[PDB]
């Protein structure tokens, strides 16, 4: 599923990400934009052989099992395929764990390089929330 911008802002709000660990809604929408272009089916293989899954490109090296990332962990306790669903539950719940783990949203390189310190409220401007 490719979400619309305000459609995803709303879904992320309903799923509990507005101001989660202190990050406003616009930070999450910006990260999803640059991670996946709002596409729940996005996958991108990393040089280390791990793979990134979903709207927030959660990596199999730490967070999910895909059965093909030697030596990896599965800290969110899900199959990586769960992160590809039209329903963003598994992505949001795993992203909550990630953002809680010490480096906040810097875990998402694309947030750090493209959203961090910008006017992220622009990503929610004009959405019915
Ligand atoms: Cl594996
Ligand atoms: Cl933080
Ligand atoms: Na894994």
């Amino acid at each position: 599923k490719v979400f619309g911008r305000c459609e995803l802002a709303a879904a992320m709000k309903r799923h509990g990400l507005d101001n989660y660990r202190g990050y406003s809604l616009g930070n999450w929408v910006c990260a999803a934009k640059f991670e996946s272009n709002f596409n729940t089916q996005a996958t991108n293989r990393n040089t280390d052989g791990s793979t990134d899954y979903g709207i927030l490109q959660i990596n199999s090296r730490w967070w999910c099992n895909d059965g093909r990332t030697p030596g990896s962990r599965n800290l969110c306790n899900i199959p990586c395929s769960a992160l590809l669903s039209s329903d963003i539950t598994a992505s949001v719940n795993c992203a909550k764990k990630i953002v809680s783990d010490g480096n906040g949203m810097n875990a998402w390189v694309a947030w750090r390089n493209r959203c961090k310190g910008t006017d992220v409220q622009a990503w929610i401007r004009g959405c019915r929330l």
